[PDB]
C-alpha cells in the first residue's frame, strides 16, 4: 500500500482486505467481495458444519465475486433471460463459502444499520453475485450497510444421515450462521452497527430467515426479520428426520454407494455426480419440491417449524411479511404437462386435474379432489383460462400464500410486531408471458433498486416506486416500522393483527389497505386439509 485509495483498506478478524471503489447512479459506493468467512468446505469437510476461516497474511483481494456452491444450473429454457438471470455466474466449486460487503463511500461516520440478505433457490440453487442482489443501490441511496452471504445448498448443503457425525444435515443453515456471527464481529470495522441487523431474504431464503428465528442459537445475531414470499412452516421447507435418511441413502444408492461408511463413499463422489442424481430422490412426481432441504434434526430445528410457530413467544420481534400477486405460475412450466412460457397455457379440465397431482403431491385422493372442488368455478367449470389460473392460485396458495398467512397470524398472536404486503406490479421488462401476471422472484429487483440504473430501460414510475420500496425496507431495519415518521402525508401501513387482519397493497398507486390475507381459502388449507390426513 502507499498508493492505494485509503478508503479501501480495511482489517477484519481474518486479515486485511483490499476492496473496490464502484459505481452507483447517484455516486460511488464501497464494496467487498468474496471475504472468505469460512474453510473451504472441500474434501474430507464436505457434508460437514462449517469451521471459522483462519487467517491469511497479506492484503485479500476483495474486488471480484467468489465461486458459486456447486449447483444445478437449469436448462428448461436455453439462452432465454427469465431463467438466466438466476443462473451461477462465477465459477461452481465447492470452495464457496464468501460473503460480500457494501458500503456508503466513504464509510459512514456514525453505526449503521446493517442488512443481511439470504438468497432462494429451493435449497439447491442460488449466489449471493447475481445481478438482482446488487447492493450498491441501498449501500449509495439509503447509506445502508449490506452484507450477503454464499451458503451451501443442495446435497453438500442438506444430505443427512440424522444422528450420524459425518453428515448430520442443515450445515447450509450453519454455514448461514458463521455469516451472521462474522457480522457481529467486524462489520463495525465497515461502519456497520452490529446492535442493529436486519435478515431479509426470498424463497428458500425467507424461509432460511425464519429459521433463525426459530433457531435459538441464531437468535442473539439478529434484530428484526424480513420474509419475503416464503416461510420456514409449509409443505416444503423441511422434511422429518425419516424422509431425509431415505433421500440420503437412495442418493448414495444411485451413485454407487453402518453411516460413517456411506458418507466416506459419497465423499469420494465428483460433485457432479450428485448434483446429476439430486433430483432423482423425489418421493412423488411433483413441482415446488426439492430434495435436500433443512431437515427437523431436534437440534438447529428443534422441533417441526408448524409446531415452533405455534407454541413460541415472539415478544420482542419485528418482522415483514408478503407476497406477490402471482406465486404459483412460474411453477406450472417445470413439469405440469400443458403449461409452457411460449403459448396462453390454456388447459383443459383432464390437465387441471393432473396438475392437482403434481402440485399438491402429498394429497390423497380425497385431498386433491377436495382441492379441485374449492379451485373450480362452478358456473364455468371447463373454462381454460379459469382453468389455467386456478392451477396457478393452488400451487401458489399451497406453497407460499397460505403459510405466509399461517406464519402472520400465529406470530402476530404470539407478541410479534407484524407488517403483511402483497405485491402487485409487474415488472415493465418482464420477459415472461403476460399469463404468468406477477411471477414468483420479480419484487427482488425493485427491493434492490435495480431500476435506479438507467441502462436497465425501466420507466419513470417505476424509478419512483423502486425508491419507495427502498424507503419501506430500510425504514424497518432501522426502526422495525416501515413508515416514515415526518410523512404523514402518505398513507400509513399498519401492522398485522389477528383481529383487523390488515396488510398493504405494493404498486404504483399510493399504498391501500387491504384485510384478510386469502382469508377464506387459506382456512381450507391451514384448518381444513391437516384434518383430511388425520383420517
Ligand atoms: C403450449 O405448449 C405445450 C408444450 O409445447 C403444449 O403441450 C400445450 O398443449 C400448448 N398449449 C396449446 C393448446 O397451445
Amino acid at each position: 500500500e502507499g498508493r492505494e485509495d485509503p478508503q479501501l483498506l480495511v482489517r477484519v478478524r481474518g486479515g486485511q482486505l483490499r476492496g473496490i471503489r464502484l459505481k452507483a447512479p447517484g455516486g460511488p459506493v464501497s464494496a467487498f467481495l468474496g471475504i472468505p468467512f469460512a474453510e473451504p468446505p472441500v474434501g474430507s469437510r464436505r457434508f460437514m458444519p462449517p469451521e471459522p476461516k483462519r487467517p491469511w497474511s497479506g492484503v485479500l483481494d476483495a474486488t471480484t465475486f467468489q465461486n458459486v456452491c456447486y449447483q444445478y444450473v437449469d436448462t428448461l429454457y436455453p439462452g432465454f433471460e427469465g431463467t438466466e438471470m438466476w443462473n451461477p455466474n462465477r465459477e461452481l466449486s465447492e470452495d464457496c463459502l464468501y460473503l460480500n460487503v457494501w458500503t456508503p463511500y466513504p464509510r459512514p461516520a456514525s453505526p449503521t444499520p446493517v442488512l443481511i440478505w439470504i438468497y432462494g433457490g429451493g435449497f439447491y440453487s442460488g449466489a449471493a453475485s447475481l445481478d438482482v442482489y446488487d447492493g450498491r443501490f441501498l449501500a449509495q441511496v439509503e447509506g445502508a450497510v449490506l452484507v450477503s452471504m454464499n451458503y451451501r445448498v443442495g446435497t453438500f448443503g442438506f444430505l443427512a444421515l440424522p444422528g450420524s457425525r459425518e453428515a448430520p444435515g442443515n450445515v447450509g443453515l450453519l454455514d448461514q450462521r458463521l455469516a451472521l456471527q462474522w457480522v457481529q464481529e467486524n462489520i463495525a470495522a465497515f461502519g456497520g452497527d452490529p446492535m442493529s441487523v436486519t435478515l431479509f431474504g426470498e424463497s428458500a431464503g425467507a424461509a432460511s430467515v425464519g429459521m433463525h428465528i426459530l433457531s435459538l442459537p441464531s437468535r442473539s445475531l439478529f434484530h428484526r426479520a424480513v420474509l419475503q414470499s416464503g416461510t420456514p412452516n409449509g409443505p416444503w421447507a423441511t422434511v422429518s428426520a425419516g424422509e431425509a435418511r431415505r433421500r440420503a441413502t437412495l442418493l448414495a444408492r444411485l451413485v454407487g454407494c453402518n453411516d460413517t461408511e456411506l458418507i466416506a463413499c459419497l465423499r469420494t463422489r465428483p460433485a457432479q455426480d450428485l448434483v446429476d442424481h439430486e433430483w432423482h430422490v423425489l418421493p412423488q412426481e411433483s413441482i415446488f419440491r426439492f430434495s435436500f432441504v433443512p431437515v427437523v434434526d431436534g437440534d438447529f430445528l428443534s422441533d417441526t417449524p408448524e409446531a415452533l410457530i405455534n407454541t413460541g413467544d415472539f415478544q420482542d420481534l419485528q418482522v415483514l411479511v408478503g407476497v406477490v400477486k402471482d406465486e404459483g405460475s412460474y411453477f406450472l412450466v417445470y413439469g405440469v404437462p400443458g403449461f409452457s412460457k411460449d403459448n396462453e397455457s390454456l388447459i383443459s379440465r383432464a390437465q387441471f386435474l393432473a396438475g392437482v397431482r403434481i402440485g399438491v403431491p402429498q394429497a390423497s385422493d380425497l385431498a386433491a379432489e377436495a382441492v379441485v372442488l374449492h379451485y373450480t368455478d362452478w358456473l364455468h367449470p371447463e373454462d381454460p383460462t379459469h382453468l389455467r389460473d386456478a392451477m396457478s392460485a393452488v400451487v401458489g396458495d399451497h406453497n407460499v400464500v397460505c403459510p405466509v398467512a399461517q406464519l402472520a397470524g400465529r406470530l402476530a398472536a404470539q407478541g410479534a410486531r407484524v407488517y403483511a404486503y402483497i405485491f402487485e406490479h409487474r415488472a415493465s421488462t418482464l420477459t415472461w408471458p403476460l399469463w404468468m401476471g406477477v411471477p414468483h422472484g420479480y419484487e427482488i429487483e425493485f427491493i434492490f433498486g435495480l431500476p435506479l440504473d438507467p441502462s436497465l430501460n425501466y420507466t419513470t414510475e417505476e424509478r419512483i416506486f423502486a425508491q419507495r420500496l427502498m424507503k419501506y425496507w430500510t425504514n424497518f431495519a432501522r426502526t422495525g416500522d416501515p413508515n416514515d415518521p415526518r410523512d404523514s402525508k402518505s398513507p400509513q401501513w399498519p401492522p398485522y393483527t389477528t383481529a383487523a387482519q390488515q396488510y398493504v397493497s405494493l404498486n404504483l398507486k399510493p399504498l391501500e389497505v387491504r384485510r384478510g390475507l386469502r382469508a377464506q381459502t387459506c382456512a381450507f388449507w391451514n384448518r381444513f386439509l391437516p384434518k383430511l390426513l388425520s383420517a
